[PDB]
């Protein structure tokens, strides 16, 4: 597995990434309160979201982008953690949203992928 | 309009691109020989295009990736011009199909613009 500390608006989460097989797991942790927010994916799930957005990816190329924006590796892409405020601005309550953002010459994609509270 | 030379497969082409409303022009054009390929495209044609791509683009989007191929003043996009020979091995006979190469960090697209021989 992947875990990487990475700040989110100001904060440091640990992220933890787990790809085994054909399904995704992720978790982002604020060390300081516990919170915890996880989610698991399937290739079939993760493609009918890249194929929504307009801008198609296959699971493992999705996943690797996913690796690459965590470690810091490739200038296209990078992450963003959203709350519920800013989803319903942009249209419990407690659940957050991991954006996989892919920047590039002719195109600017947001990936969403959404992560349960714990 | 806008005109330039292009280089496809050795062979200096004239290339003529009219972008006008929401439709466009194309032609190429061997000088030695006069032969000439032309192609109409309407804006709801170039988005079925696009879309059966997995990566979409908006038609005025489109049009400025072609141009910029064609005054070679951006590093993603490419062109080049194909026969019915390379098509069916990738699968009259004069056609020709002008290729809109779209490469960044995780894609590499295919345009495929169909061009009657004149």
């Amino acid at each position: 597995g992947l875990q990487v500390d990475y700040v989110f608006r100001g904060v440091e989460h640990a992220v933890r990434v787990m790809v085994s097989g054909q399904v995704l797991e992720l978790e982002v942790e604020d060390r300081m309160t516990a919170d915890q927010w996880r989610g698991e994916f399937d290739a079939g799930f993760i493609e009918d979201l890249t194929h929504k957005t307009g801008n198609f990816k296959q699971f493992n190329i999705f996943c690797h982008m996913l690796e690459s924006a965590l470690t810091q590796s490739s200038e296209s892409v990078t992450l963003d953690l959203l709350t519920y405020t800013d989803l319903e601005s942009l249209r419990l309550n407690s659940k957050r949203y991991l954006i996989l953002i892919y920047s590039v010459e002719f195109d600017r994609i947001h990936y969403p992928l959404p992560l349960p509270y714990q």
